[PDB]
């Protein structure tokens, strides 16, 4: 009975990682998160330049999950890809690097150096589509021609397997899109489902006022509030892109969790906000008990399920 | 006290409604929403012809919330006409008829037949402007000049203020967008904020089969899954739309989340699952803790609070 994988040339010893922005913004974290016992662990979605990000408070979280706006606090492209190329023990568990660019050149600017580190020390891109571009536009992976451009480019840049985190979908017409845009770019080997449900509203009932400061309170939500959405995202893209690896994200609070995202199709599934609120410790829980559920269903290994997920006639 | 209020040219002796779809189908549904102590009901969405629907198990429901693809079942346009016209007892509360045509010809001439019972008997038209998918096209209120045009043709054809049910939205620049169609329209008095979170997808672990039957597991989702989405969707249009009224829809299972709808710019409140669950009941025990709430903070009117979210800074 094992949680091992092997994929994009790696090999990881469980399913598990952090979900991007949580526990991974300064070399603290990333080591925290490498003496865990998760699988493999992503760095805090990167920009050129650091930022500060929006003013605080910016995160909550309740009993169903959390709203965040964060606003890409980070220390910088150039200490993210020095922890990748000289700090990072990959003889622990394979590390992603999330870009999060404000601009078609940020994003290409950063590939362009990643790409040596990326074929020397087998560093892996995560490219944060559900992000910002001109104010007043759709984020990028709602606007599909924009959506197009940013992957043309930074293909042609990197010219080395990649993977997007994309955001929720709600129609399934835009699941057909979007498929289809990521399915015109054979480097694209890995599509994350999903980030957070986007700009909802926290109020608390005391005190009549939102919980968060940026954006009038506005901010993504993650947690107990989106796993049926992100099983949703992760089998309709499962099923779209046949090509292409699914990780899930989205909801994962338990061994059970974690076993529906991977009968929904996902090979890697991160943890967010439970990891937020429980700490590094939640790794060997949802092993031992993803384990558990694995023995009584006599399942030895995550392939014998993997997007197996029954419909009804 | 006693939480009356008047919207519309209609007196409503409390905010609280069923949501379309939720105990509104037969004449016996209407009949017992009627006898409820809501302050008001909305009829099923309908088409111009009966309609059995999908496939069961369509609706299911769990601890945070349910998922459904009904497929509109209804029995057809002249029912629902024929109770608002003959049937409906408005000396009761007022009476809501939801419209959701297949096409643009089919909504101009269910809202024709309307009109002079609108005129004479004093129902209200909510129009939805959800829809069955058509594969290369998004649902109508995705596709803002697709919505522009509805909204045109029915505006000339129906000729008297009227409402519009609200997918819920998730960027910002959606919000502009939506709002700013819909404040090309006068005769849109009301939106209602909002229809279920489209396509998420429920998988029971034991089983590992998806819930519901129809579109391979994949429906709308309702309840406390929803309720930051609605709660946001609500105060983004109300924020947007100083001229119209918001009508609150999304996970209301107590006093408490009606009081925060509310506080969003709610006018009226919509009860869908907790309504499916509880049964009509559910209306009493709304009051009696809305009123509650009411009392311990000092407020003796919806108005003195409606609107009034804090934000930080
Ligand atoms: C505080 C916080 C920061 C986040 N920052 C990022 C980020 O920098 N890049 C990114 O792709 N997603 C980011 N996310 C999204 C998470 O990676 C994840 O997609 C989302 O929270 C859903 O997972 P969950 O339900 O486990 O929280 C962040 C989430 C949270 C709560
Ligand atoms: C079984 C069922 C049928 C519904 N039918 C309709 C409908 O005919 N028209 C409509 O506008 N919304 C319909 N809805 C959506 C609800 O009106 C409401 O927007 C949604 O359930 C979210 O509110 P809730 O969180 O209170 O459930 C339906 C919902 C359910 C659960
Ligand atoms: O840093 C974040 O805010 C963040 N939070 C997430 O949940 N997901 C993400 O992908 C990111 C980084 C991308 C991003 C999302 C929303 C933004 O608008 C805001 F108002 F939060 F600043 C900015 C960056
Ligand atoms: O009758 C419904 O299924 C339904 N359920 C909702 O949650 N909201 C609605 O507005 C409706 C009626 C409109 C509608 C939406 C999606 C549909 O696709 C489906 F998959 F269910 F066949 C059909 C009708």
């Amino acid at each position: 009975m094992c949680l091992k994988l092997n994929l994009l040339d790696h090999v990881f010893a469980n399913p598990f990682m952090n979900a991007a922005g949580v526990l991974c913004s300064t070399e603290e974290d990333l080591r925290c998160m490498t003496a865990s016992s998760s699988g493999a662990l992503v760095s805090k979605s990167c920009t050129s330049a650091p930022r500060d990000g929006n003013p605080e408070p910016r995160y909550m979280a309740f009993p169903l999950g959390s709203i965040n706006s964060m606003g890409l606090p980070n220390l910088g492209f150039d200490f993210y890809l020095k922890y990748a190329s000289d700090l990072h023990d990959y003889s622990k568990k394979p590390l992603f690097l999330s870009i999060s660019g404000l601009s078609v050149e940020e994003n290409v600017a950063m590939v362009r150096r990643l790409a040596p580190v990326a074929q020397e020390k087998g560093v892996l891109l995560e490219l944060n589509l559900s992000c910002p571009n001109v104010p007043g536009k759709p984020q990028v992976a709602y606007d599909f021609e924009a959506m197009r451009t940013y992957l043309q480019q930074v293909s042609l840049a990197y010219g080395l397997p990649f993977g997007v985190k994309m955001p929720p979908y709600f129609d399934i017409a835009h699941f057909d899109t979007a498929a289809a845009v990521l399915n015109e770019f054979p480097l694209v080997k890995f599509v994350t489902c999903v980030n957070s449900v986007g700009n909802g509203l926290v109020i608390d009932a005391e005190s009549e006022s939102v919980v968060i400061k940026p954006k009038q309170g506005f901010g993504g939500l993650g947690g107990k509030y989106i796993l049926p959405t992100a099983l949703a995202n992760v089998n309709a893209f499962y099923r779209r892109c046949p090509d292409k690896l699914v990780f899930g994200c989205g909801g994962v609070y338990s061994g059970e969790d974690a076993f529906l995202h991977i009968l929904a199709g996902a090979s890697m599934v991160q943890v967010g906000t439970a990891l937020q609120e429980e700490g590094p410790g939640i790794f060997t829980r949802l092993e031992d008990e993803l384990l558990e559920i694995m023995a009584r269903k006599g399942y030895r290994t995550l392939e014998e399920f993997r997007g197996r997920v029954k419909t009804i006639e």
